[PDB]
């Protein structure tokens, strides 16, 4: 490729700011963990009656009871919710065990479990496993083996996420238990046990806790277990020396570990502070890699505020599920891993959590002790809430415990006895306007200095400021290459091969840097090995960074950008230090010494170097922080205003290195310092007097806005945008009732002070807070939304010249916490007042409209310059119009606005009996910009015309962008368009249906959805998504507008979009530059009342047959307290609502409908369809399930044409029936002649012509007896198949097919909980009608009976002892069932007094049994329970059970052994006795495979087993059985008896 590439930034992301006021972390969100028990084998019991139990968190669930088998099989769905943040929902440990002998008085005993967080399935390529077999293992048990196996799907979503889900095809293999295990990538199939010594030793600087001393502990929880150490009662400085260890299994799939100082109370026990330990951070997997270690090395933990207080409500910062406020202890910790040898017998095997004593380790292990000097400088404090900024404020700064003056002195003592003054001296607020108070600091800006003393790690966060470096560049680069692609700049290739080259010179950078201290004592085995690891990493990194630079081309720009984002990621995974030194510094508002606001900026963006890549990226820089509300008080509503915008100087390092601690300042300035600093060069001042200032004015260029908040009733605002700059404030007017204002308005900000001459004032200007207001009538003011610039300084000595001035107009992202308010169009620039005045300022003109007086426009050069277009509307109807007020909407009418001009619709003088407009097409011509990515979103506005003038609104929509409506000039000179030359394109039955072609199609998309990864059925096409998801959305000529009433709701709770919906617009738009050419005015027609909407279909209403095929759905949300549901289809269609409460699957969560509904339905007002899934429920009112919305009107009048899908092949009777009453020859003439295309021409029977194009197929039908017509449908459907191919007006045509649609519920939003798959078929009833429905109804199992004639026993193992005499015997008589236990069990006659195991029974069962072939599964309707209202559709597999038992007359009986023999893939019987052995039922592959359903007589000699004591299968039985498969219909003509009795008698 191309090697040429550009270094610099072109894009001018820098100056909008990505600022976060909000943290932006740990905000909860709505998770789901689906489930699905498959099935389980391999279990270890004996007689066993397996359950298994599903735990996600604390909440479980479980499965039925399977009666005496060990491979049960369940089929079970199980979805657990939540509503956590993510870090605490990844911390959830999913826990599918196996128990049995559960009843409602006794737990079940435990044969194995298997344990993995939830992080690790959401850390999957699709965040699932599918089809995976879980290793079970004894949890309380070193030396135990495998407990078993039990396939499972687990799948964890969030709201808004999507997940490629595999249709659930039969499965009717023998998939590899050990190929397919439930394990992430890299972890071994065996995994050994360890332990993990979580060593803990002391802790410093602990708060107040009793009202006042404090007695400590450390609860260590590690993958569902926990252990905590003793109470140090009474003690700040608490000393354990104790380490809690945990046993389980390496590598552990639960991979956070959360330690937890806790104060111990009899009142209540509460946390002081946690931390969390990411296992992933401290370790590397393979042969290369190493064990978990940390240690010993201190860990900084945070919370609320730590005064006192009787109720905390930042006690949940206390707990880690917040952000930290404050800092609350520092704790010495080790983490060590050993591998224990679990076939040595000398240590014990038990699992449980010890706490032992730890051995004890020094201070200098953790580094020397040094002094550490911190700076501050408080350089403006502005746009302070004036909710509390009644009283005079104070800024306190804190580092760890040092200079936290209000809340005591829980400090270690470690220029001579330097005071230290960590706050700024009180100052009373002054107005900036109604919402904001500023600090008047202006010349005197106040000062901080702390004095600290640190372990010297200064390394680590010197390794750290490198790499956080090079991913600082990598991010702000690819912010760099997406913002060039998103404003269409030329050749972002360019700049991502620049991007790529400077990651890997970074990578090469850090290689040179990170060895200069190998030779440190004080240097953890974590820091070694981690350094190894970080230096491995970026070496391939660099690698793989020139790799891909080679790789990176014009059209591969999309995609390396999310491969260079991986790189991103990992980058910021490895930046992050496990081990901490110094704890993060943190700025306090304060007023009467309540603290208000926080911000926390990290110790390591502080930290001073020598060299540039180990300096702190804030550090001897103003950093601008926004103060934030602690806790959720800064979510929400209350952390809308900004708190306060400190511009701070910080600098933090050595008080070695503290000689050029002023250097990053503003230059120009006296310090004044205290009392002790009189005549001391090197002692820092308590305040800066700045002599030297510099004149400056901002221009707030602020032209337009769009897609804004909706912060009124109507769905509209009235957006005024104040902007900040400094101390200073000024609004912009108020246009009312858009959400896309147009202000056109320039705020002059004259005679600023910008005191001190700024290091680099023009590459790192002050920034500008622009906030959104929608004015109300009373004086209240909404807040709308935020952004933030930053302008384009011009110095006094620079020329106000093109390329860099005039500034041009750019959109800033706006944002309500979170979520996105729109854009806004603006520029900002910076200029200096020179020696000469405001002469040398470019000149500022009077507005246009001379009626604005004072209010100035936006100077030409900076507003876009404007050309004429023409907006064409097709006003094509409205549908599902609201209720507005109470009262319906009558005279609907529809005005369309852009840019201030805009043209009205007809008005709609009744719309219940037609919803249409008289007029099809209006236009108007707008001066629009001439970049296209300036245009201004046109408005659709309905409103209902009510008489005198009076006009209230129904809804809105915002067409935010026009370039999909843009009409450019087509290209008619293309290949594409050429219609000369000659292209000449060629081409046990009876039990099919329409399952089978169905079964087929299932099959080719999941071989095809495979395919990019890395006799015959006539087939359809099943979707995996919507069939819009296909089509774009049938979108082609009609488009959808969705009409908007009502305030937007909030990121968390209030409305949601799709409430807001109060109809839509049906229509389309096209804009075009003005003049157009007269040569593609007649390419495109031009009808003087159509525009260019040539080709619309009649507007008039039709009667359409909707048919609605219901096939089936699966993974259904259970909405019944016994985890199912009895989901039936209800279709709402027009007026028409059926809700099938009679035909309701009964405990379902994949059900198959097999339904067909027919709704008459007038089009187009009828359209909106509406199929959805209900829980039928006994008492109460019908869950919803979910819902899809389809709109057929897209459909019905799409060039697609998706009225009816065109099968493959063309039949006339059969599975492959043709449904669609119009045939091929029909539907091809029917299309040749809208598209007024010469043709179909019809020569002989086996060939057409349509167009330039001939088809070739075959020439005869099949009229269902054998004999044959001569027909021309094949190369019609042919024809049809390949119509995408037509040069005019081809397109690709609709196929027969089944899609996959989502169901989504209100009351649930943002999470898919089910999937219908579905189609829908349409006909017009002004054509001739269609046919019966076709029967997808559900396959009626063929009815079987097996006969098992157990013949005799040999080999017996003699259960009992004479209780007299002492020899062995065993009362051996044999179970058998097929369905189960209580269905189909049958027991034969005892053979009394076996003295050598052999029995003679010659007794036959008779399992008679419904049977699916297709899915292997036999078909059974029982209930669930006595207590139940109805009969459940059970499918199991076809296994029948062969048990050896002994009888008892005094005592239960006693079980001997058991085979279980599936009936298609049994192993054969021996021949004789002696030929079974032991392999037949285990695991060797030597022994051939028999299937019942085919070979149909199997007679031979079976092994059963039992497990002993040692878990192990020993030989304790054969048995001699005759299985002989027969159907009903052979049955009833051959009937046998049961037993030995008639007919057939046995011996
Ligand atoms: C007394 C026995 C209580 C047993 C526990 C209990 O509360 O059962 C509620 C039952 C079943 O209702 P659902 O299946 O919708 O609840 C399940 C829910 N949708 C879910 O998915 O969580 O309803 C009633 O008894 C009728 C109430 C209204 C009567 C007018
Ligand atoms: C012979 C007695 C029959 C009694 C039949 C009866 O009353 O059934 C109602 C329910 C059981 O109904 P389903 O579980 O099938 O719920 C149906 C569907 N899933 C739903 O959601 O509603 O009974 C109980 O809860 C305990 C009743 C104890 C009565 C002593
Ligand atoms: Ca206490
Ligand atoms: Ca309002
Ligand atoms: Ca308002
Ligand atoms: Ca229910
Ligand atoms: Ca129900
Ligand atoms: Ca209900
Ligand atoms: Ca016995
Ligand atoms: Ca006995
Ligand atoms: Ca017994």
């Amino acid at each position: 490729a191309s090697v040429t590439a550009l270094t610099s930034n072109v894009s001018n992301k820098r100056s909008k700011p990505d600022i976060k006021m909000e943290p932006s972390a740990g905000r909860p969100m709505d998770y789901q963990v689906s489930i699905t028990v498959i099935e389980a084998r391999q279990l270890v019991g004996l007689n066993m009656d397996p359950v298994v139990c599903v735990e996600v968190g604390d909440d479980k669930k479980y499965t039925s009871m399977k009666e005496s088998t060990n491979c049960p099989y369940y089929n079970e769905y199980f979805v657990f919710d939540f509503h956590v943040s993510p870090d605490v929902m990844f911390d959830k440990i999913i826990k599918i065990s196996v128990i049995h002998s559960k009843n409602l008085l006794r737990s079940g005993t435990l044969v194995g479990s298997f344990k993995m967080d939830v992080g690790t399935v959401y850390s999957q390529p699709e965040h699932q496993f599918h089809h995976k077999w879980a290793i079970l293992s004894d949890p309380d048990d070193i030396s135990a083996g495998l407990k078993g196996y039990v396939k499972c799907d687990v799948a964890v979503v969030g709201k808004g996420d999507n997940i490629k889900t595999p249709h659930k095809a039969n499965e009717t293999d023998e998939d590899d238990i050990e190929g397919n295990l439930l394990l992430p990538e890299g972890v071994p199939p065996e995994r050994q046990w360890a332990r993990f010594y979580v060593k803990i030793y002391r802790a410093e600087g602990l708060p107040r806790m009793n009202t006042d001393l404090v007695d400590p502990y450390v609860q260590v929880f590690f993958a569902g277990q926990k252990g905590k150490t003793s109470v140090q009662k009474s003690s700040y400085e608490p000393l354990w020396n104790e380490q809690v260890v945990f046993t389980d299994l390496f590598p552990p799939l639960c991979k956070r570990m959360k330690v937890q100082i806790r104060d111990s109370d009899k009142v209540n026990d509460v946390a002081i502070g946690t931390h969390f330990i990411d296992l992933r951070k401290i370790s590397n997997d393979g042969d290369k890699g190493f064990l978990p270690t940390l240690g010993p090395a201190w860990v900084n933990m945070y919370g609320s505020t730590r005064n006192y207080t009787l109720l905390d409500e930042h006690q949940d910062l206390n707990e880690g599920l917040g952000e930290g406020v404050s800092f609350r202890a520092r704790l010495m910790l080790g983490l060590a891993v050993e591998i224990l040898d679990t076939s040595n017998p000398e240590l014990t095997s038990s699992t449980e959590v010890q706490v032992e004593q730890a051995t004890p380790v020094s201070e200098s292990c953790t580094g020397r002790m040094e002094e550490f000097f911190l700076f501050g400088a408080f350089l403006e404090a502005s746009m302070i809430d004036r909710k509390n900024g009644d009283k005079p404020i104070t800024f306190e700064v804190t580092i760890g415990n040092y200079g936290n003056e209000v809340d005591g002195m829980s400090r270690p003592l470690r220029a001579g006895d330097l005071a230290s003054v960590s706050s700024t001296p009180p100052m009373r607020p002054q107005i900036t306007d109604r919402n904001y108070f500023h600090l008047p600091y202006l010349e005197r800006k106040p000062c901080i200095y702390i004095k600290s003393w640190w372990p010297d790690q200064r390394r680590r966060l010197y390794n750290a400021n490198i790499m956080d470096h090079i991913a600082d560049k990598l991010e702000e680069g690819l912010n760099d290459v997406q913002e060039m692609i998103k404003t269409e700049k030329s050749y972002p290739e360019r700049r991502l091969r620049g991007v790529l080259e400077e990651l890997s010179c970074g990578c090469h950078r850090f290689l040179s840097l990170s060895d200069k201290d190998q030779g440190r004592s004080s240097r953890t085995r974590l820091d070694r090995e981690r350094l190894k690891s970080c230096m491995r990493e970026l070496e391939s990194m660099g690698q793989q960074a020139k790799s891909l630079r080679a790789q990176v081309k014009r059209h591969t720009v999309r995609d390396k950008l999310r491969s260079c984002q991986n790189f991103l990621q990992k980058l910021r995974f490895l930046a992050d230090e496990p081990q901490h030194s110094i704890p993060d510094v943190f700025i306090w508002m304060m007023s009467n010494n309540k603290r208000i606001a926080y911000a926390r900026v990290p110790s390591k963006d502080l930290l001073f170097s020598i060299v540039e890549e180990e300096l702190g990226k804030d550090c001897a820089k103003v950093k601008t922080l926004f103060l934030k509300l602690p806790g959720k008080r800064g979510f929400g509503s209350a952390g809308w205003t900004v708190q306060a915008k400190l511009e701070l100087y910080l600098w933090l390092g050595l008080s070695k290195q503290r000689k050029d601690f002023l250097c990053g300042l503003p230059c120009g300035f006296e310090e004044v310092k205290a009392a002790q600093g009189l005549g001391l060069h090197s002692f820092p001042p308590i305040s800066l007097v700045y002599t030297k200032k510099q004149a400056f004015q901002l221009r707030a260029h602020m032209y337009q806005a769009r897609s804004l908040f909706a912060a009124d009733s109507s769905g509209l605002s009235d957006p005024f945008a104040r902007v900040f700059f400094i101390n200073q404030s000024q609004c912009t007017e108020v246009l009312n009732e858009t959400l896309c204002p147009t202000w056109d308005q320039m705020l002059v900000f004259d005679n600023l002070e910008l005191y001190g001459e700024a290091h680099e004032l023009r590459d790192d200007p002050p920034i500008i807070v622009i906030e959104i207001y929608d004015q109300d009538s009373m004086g209240k003011a909404d807040f709308m939304g935020r952004t933030f610039a930053k302008p384009l300084v011009k110095m006094a000595d620079e020329a106000y010249c093109p390329p860099r001035f005039p500034p041009q107009l750019e959109y800033y992202q706006i944002y309500r916490g979170s979520a996105t308010a729109g854009d806004l169009l603006a520029a900002f620039e910076l200029l200096q007042i020179g020696p000469s005045g405001k002469a040398d300022l470019p000149p500022i003109n009077g507005p246009v409209d001379m009626d604005r007086g004072p209010i100035m426009p936006v100077p030409v050069g900076i507003r876009p310059v404007l050309s004429k277009y023409r907006v064409e509307v097709l006003f094509w109807g409205l549908r599902d119009l609201k209720r507005v007020n109470l009262a319906q909407v009558d005279r609907p009418r529809v005005d369309i606005e852009c840019a201030g001009k805009g043209v009205q619709s007809s008005l709609i003088h009744n719309y219940k009996k037609n919803p249409n407009f008289n007029t099809l097409v209006k236009w108007f011509e707008v001066d629009l910009p001439e970049n296209e990515l300036l245009h201004p979103p046109l408005n659709i506005r309905v409103v209902d015309c009510r008489a005198f003038g009076r006009y209230t609104l129904v809804g809105s929509h915002a067409v935010s962008s026009l370039r999909r409506f843009i009409y450019r000039p087509p290209d008619r000179s293309a290949p594409n368009w050429n219609t000369t030359g000659e292209v000449v394109v060629s081409m046990d039955e009876s039990m099919l249906d329409w399952w089978s072609k169905y079964f087929a199609s299932i099959d080719t998309m999941k071989e095809q959805l495979r395919q990019h990864e890395t006799a015959k059925i006539d087939e359809l096409k099943v979707y995996p998504k919507e069939l819009e998801s296909e089509f774009d959305s049938f979108e082609d000529w009609l488009h959808t507008f969705n009409l908007l009433r009502g305030k937007t709701g909030d990121d968390e709770d209030g409305s949601t979009e799709e409430e807001r919906i109060v109809g839509r617009f049906k229509g389309s738009l096209c804009v075009y530059k003005v003049p157009l050419p007269e040569d593609v005015s007649r390419e495109a027609g031009y009808d003087p009342t159509y525009g260019m909407f040539q080709g619309i279909p009649s507007n008039d209403p039709i009667n359409v047959l909707v048919r609605i095929y219901v096939v089936r759905a699966t993974d259904l949300h259970p909405a019944d307290i016994n985890g199912k549901a009895d989901p039936y289809i209800a279709i709402k269609l027009g007026k028409t609502d059926i809700r099938d409460k009679e035909n309701y699957i009964s405990k379902q969560l994949n059900p198959v409908f097999g339904k067909s509904f027919d709704i008459e339905a007038s089009f187009p007002m009828e359209s909106m369809l509406t199929v959805a899934v209900y829980d039928w429920d006994l008492v109460g009112t019908d869950d919803l399930i979910g819902e899809t919305k389809i709109d057929l009107e897209n459909r019905f009048y799409s060039k697609h044409r998706a009225t009816c899908g065109i099968a493959q092949t063309y039949s006339i009777h059969g599975y492959n029936i043709w449904r669609d009453p119009m045939k091929p020859s029909q539907i091809l003439t029917r299309l040749c002649k809208e598209g007024k295309v010469d043709g179909p021409h019809f020569g002989p029977h086996g060939r057409v012509r349509v167009a330039n194009r001939v088809f070739t197929g075959p020439s005869e039908i099949e009229d269902e007896n054998g004999q044959r017509k001569p027909t021309d449908e094949h190369v019609a459907l042919s024809a049809l198949r390949h119509w995408e191919d037509i040069p005019r007006v081809g397109c690709r045509l609709v196929p027969e097919h089944v899609e996959t649609r989502p169901l989504l519920n209100p009351d649930k939003p943002g999470i898919e909980q089910g999937r219908l798959e579905l189609w829908v078929d349409m006909f017009p009833m002004d054509m001739p009608a269609p046919g019966t429905p076709l029967d997808i109804s559900p396959r009626k199992p063929k009815k079987y009976e097996l006969r098992v004639i157990v013949w005799n026993t040999d080999e017996v193992v003699l259960e009992d002892d004479d209780f007299f005499t002492g020899e062995k015997s065993s009362d051996i008589f044999v179970r058998g069932w097929l369905k189960g236990q209580q269905e189909d069990k049958q027991d034969t006659d005892v053979h009394y007094h076996s003295l050598t195991g052999e029995g003679n029974f010659n007794w036959r069962y008779l399992f008679p049994f419904d049977y699916l072939a297709a899915e292997e599964k036999i078909v059974m309707s029982k209930k669930e329970s006595m207590f139940s209202w109805d009969e459940t559709e059970y499918k199991i597999p076809a296994r029948l059970t062969l048990q050896i038992w002994d009888a008892d007359h005094f005592s239960a009986d006693d079980f001997l052994g058991a085979i279980e023999l599936d009936l298609n893939r049994f192993p054969r019987g021996a021949k004789t006795a002696k030929q079974c052995t032991m392999e037949m039922a285990t695991g060797e592959v030597d022994v051939p495979l028999v299937s019942i359903f085919k070979q149909k007589r199997v007679k031979g000699w079976w092994p059963l087993l039992a497990r002993n004591e040692n878990d192990e299968f020993e030989l304790t039985g054969k048995v001699e059985a005759e299985l002989h498969l027969l159907t009903a219909e052979e049955a009833e003509k051959n009937p046998v008896g049961l037993a030995r009795n008639e007919p057939d008698p046995l011996e």
